[PDB]
């Protein structure tokens, strides 16, 4: 499945997964320290992702 | 699945799904501030996605950029 | 499935459904403003989509803009 | 689905469906005025699209 | 499922749909004046086309204009 | 599936298809005058196909023209 | 499924299908005159094809 | 399956995989010391993958490095 | 299915058909004078081609020409 | 399915499965010595592979060379 | 599926072939004579292919002659 | 399925198959004289393979 790498270039990045279904609501927030990166697939449980703070983010489609 | 990518270029940003079915309606709506990504597939609730507000876009397609 | 990128490059624009099977009739029209996207699918109830107004449009064939 | 984008170059472009199946006949005809656009496509119930009127069309094949 | 473009670069072009099975005969002749476009699939009941007249035609495989 | 473009480069070309199975015999002959192509699928009843007289021909392969 | 395109350079060139199976045996000889095409696929019951005679032959692995 | 590849630039780093499902926890961090490479699919079990400490890390999508 | 093509470049070429299963035998050897073209499947008995005398030999990994 | 290439450049490189399922614990642990080379798959039992010792590993990604 | 081509570039090359299964045992020993060619397939009775002597060796990995 | 070929620069290299499934251990080792090659799968017995001794060897990664 699709995935998203998302590397914090700042403290306290937040990768926000949302609900797949009829009701969009965030359902976990990964927090990411500065340096750190995350690599998150879309699964049965997520279905969009939100990147609050600075990151440099890579999918399918580029940077 | 396919998704697209959108990331806000001033405050304010809407990103709207709309319903899947017989019927099209607004059912969610997320707010983007200046520089938040939002990375969003198309799924069996959502098969249409507005976006009003100044936004750099990406798709299988290609980007669109305001 | 198949998806089309449509930005408004004035208002008023219309992205209009067309219903899928043995009758065609207008099932849903979205009016977009100047500079806001849809990006919309086809799906079981959408075969053909029709723009109205000035619009910069993207499909899986390239782009049409004016 | 195959596709076929067609953009109106003057008014009363006609993009014509024509019916799947033994027998042929057109069961729908979209008017498009200069400038509109139909993104259509091929179906269960239509096998062949015809256009008449000044038309920039795409398709999988080129334009 | 495959598909043919054919531009009629005169009046009176014909497009003609020959029937899929045992049998071959004519089941369609499509007329296109000038400048008029068909787009046609191969189908369940088509499995030849035959285009009489000046035309420029498109399939997977290239371009032949008269 | 696999279909061949023949596009006749002088009057009476015929396109013939031979049956599909464990008997090969001719089942239709197609006649094409000069300028008129035939476009034309392999099948559940055609697995082979002739071409006599003058043309131009495109399949997956490439192009054989005289 | 595959296919060969042969086209003639010579009368009397053979196109010979041999039977798809245990055994091996022609089932059928297609002649060509100078000029004729033959375009064959393999099948259910042509499993190898020999060609006899002057021929441009074109196959997926090229001329 | 999709896969990550990372190697440790300095000791210590850790690879972390979140369980995939509707909760969202660490189930296994792997230390790494410099030099010291991890190869890691998602799996069943893990659907996020989270990297603290300096690394070089490959995916499909390309390197990202310090 | 893939397939090998064998061109004679001398008289008495011999192409072998090696049957497929747990027993290796010869079970055809096709004769080729020069210039006569073989082209033959691997098949549900034939999962080994051994070809004797000088020819020129294509696959889908490229030729090779005595 | 995919797999890794490592070519140990010195003594005493292991190359270690971890179990594929809820727990993770490493499994084997494979010894290389300088030149030795295992090409290991991702396999209903190993779902990560840790590396430790300078070492070249390939996957479909591209290459690490300590 | 996936096949190789073995031409013998001296007298009294030996291809192999070694069962498929938690055995494995030489089947069968095909000998080629300098510029006899074999092109052999992997199979359900064949899973791995040695070639003894000197020979021009082509795989969907490229070539190894000597 | 995926493959090695494998061919030998010094006699005596070993091409060791390591058995597929909960358990590592090697099932099977083919030696290879000097200029012989080895092409060989994986499969359901064997999910590693390990070289030992110098070796030209390719897979689908590259040499
Ligand atoms: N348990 C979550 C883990 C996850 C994957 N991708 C994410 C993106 C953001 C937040 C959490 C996640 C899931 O399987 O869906
Ligand atoms: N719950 C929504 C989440 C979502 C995905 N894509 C979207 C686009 C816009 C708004 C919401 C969404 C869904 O699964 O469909
Ligand atoms: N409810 C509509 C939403 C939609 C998708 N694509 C469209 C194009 C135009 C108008 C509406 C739509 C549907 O699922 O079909
Ligand atoms: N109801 C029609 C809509 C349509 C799709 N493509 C078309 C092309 C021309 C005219 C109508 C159409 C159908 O599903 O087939
Ligand atoms: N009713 C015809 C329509 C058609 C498709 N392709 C054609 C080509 C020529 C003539 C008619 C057609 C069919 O479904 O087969
Ligand atoms: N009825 C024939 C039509 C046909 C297709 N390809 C052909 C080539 C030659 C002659 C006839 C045909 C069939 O379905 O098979
Ligand atoms: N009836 C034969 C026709 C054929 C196809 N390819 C051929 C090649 C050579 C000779 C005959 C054929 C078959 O279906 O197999
Ligand atoms: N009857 C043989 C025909 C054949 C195909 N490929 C061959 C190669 C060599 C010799 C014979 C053949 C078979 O189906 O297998
Ligand atoms: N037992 C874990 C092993 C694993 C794979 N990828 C990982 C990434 C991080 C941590 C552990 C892992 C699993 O199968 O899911
Ligand atoms: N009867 C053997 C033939 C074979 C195929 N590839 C080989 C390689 C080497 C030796 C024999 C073979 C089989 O089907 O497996
Ligand atoms: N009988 C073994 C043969 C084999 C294939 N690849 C190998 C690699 C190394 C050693 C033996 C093998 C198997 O089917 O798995
Ligand atoms: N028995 C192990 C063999 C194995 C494959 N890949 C590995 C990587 C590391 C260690 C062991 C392995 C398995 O099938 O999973």
């Amino acid at each position: 499945s699709d995935f998203v790498v998302i590397k914090a270039l700042e403290d306290g990045v937040n990768v926000i997964g949302l609900t797949r279904g009829a009701d969009t609501r965030f359902h976990h927030s990964e927090k990411l320290d500065k340096g750190e990166v995350l690599i998150a697939q879309f699964t049965e449980h997520t279905s969009a992702i939100k990147v609050r703070g600075k990151a440099y983010i890579q999918t399918r489609h580029g940077v």
